[PDB]
């Protein structure tokens, strides 16, 4: 009945917030890849 | 007539747990951009 | 009438699901900032 | 109304997906506490 | 009913930014294993 307006505002904050996690996942593989490069050129390690 | 309440609420649980989770990340990426500096500045490296 | 039921059950798994990646995720975190607190007192660094 | 079949096939896929999710945390976890353990006993460090 | 079709809509967004967080995961975890393997090959430990 009256309860399918708000499935979908659920279905579309679903949405809002995994576009949130979608960018910050994308963000930290990149600081990781670059924590991975420093590691690479670290003298201390040989 | 139909179990549209029940299916709304598993939505908005699936909202609330997502909520849960875009902050465990926000904070993990403050941490890994912490990590990061760390070894850019250590000595024993480059 | 014929998926609902099964509309539903699929939904309670997606939570299910979401419920331990929201307590996998608060381990890593965790880790990750013992991880960091760990490097920091490493006496090679600074 | 019709819509329902397509809209179950969505959900699997969602479950199937988050399926892979769930595993791939568990296995980043893994590793990310080997990798603690390890700076641990790390005669850098210490 | 009425917006079956706009449920649709979203659901097939959250699986396409599944993916998406899926195998950005699947990389990271690809990556995390190798500074794992690399701080474990670091002479400065021991
Ligand atoms: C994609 C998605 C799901 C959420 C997945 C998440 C929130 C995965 C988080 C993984 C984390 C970020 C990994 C951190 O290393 C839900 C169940 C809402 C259903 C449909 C959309």
């Amino acid at each position: 009945m009256d309860l399918a307006p708000q499935m979908l505002r659920e279905l579309q904050e679903t949405n809002a917030a995994l576009q949130d996690v979608r960018e910050l996942l994308r963000q930290q593989v990149k600081e990781i890849t670059f924590l991975k490069n420093t590691v690479m050129e670290c003298d201390a390690c040989g």
